[PDB]
């Protein structure tokens, strides 16, 4: 399951472009590997983050996973619903399970990410 409406990351993350921003969450593959999610550490809104910086932690019943900032920019929103219902990450990783909204320091940076095809090659490469 790899929708082609967003960018992807080798660290199994996605960035949904929406105007001058991008929604961020983990891939279906990512939550399958993690198992039931029980808690999500969210980054403070307004922080300026650099590309690759660990800014979120998804805690499941198997391990804790550091979520990185696909590209440099600022956190403009955090998915509060993940505090009361973390499992949304499993149920709908690409939808209601988004983690944070990030505004790229520069959109052109997204063009350095992978597309549905790039991410699939990656999953098949490490199969």
């Amino acid at each position: 399951d790899i929708p082609k409406d967003r960018f992807y990351t080798k660290t199994h993350e996605w960035a949904l472009p929406e105007g001058d921003t991008v929604l961020v969450g983990i891939t279906d593959y990512a939550q399958d590997a993690l198992g039931d999610v029980v808690y999500v550490e969210l980054p403070e809104v307004g922080r300026v983050v650099e590309k690759g910086e660990a800014v979120a932690v998804v805690e499941s019943v198997k391990t804790a996973s550091d979520i990185y900032a696909p590209v440099a920019g600022e956190i403009v929103e955090v998915n509060l619903a993940l505090e009361k219902t973390p499992e949304l990450v499993n149920q709908d990783p690409y939808g209601e399970g988004w983690i944070f909204r990030l505004k790229p320091r520069d959109m052109g940076d997204l063009d350095e990410l992978l597309d549905a095809g790039g991410y699939q090659e990656v999953l098949e490469s490490e199969a």
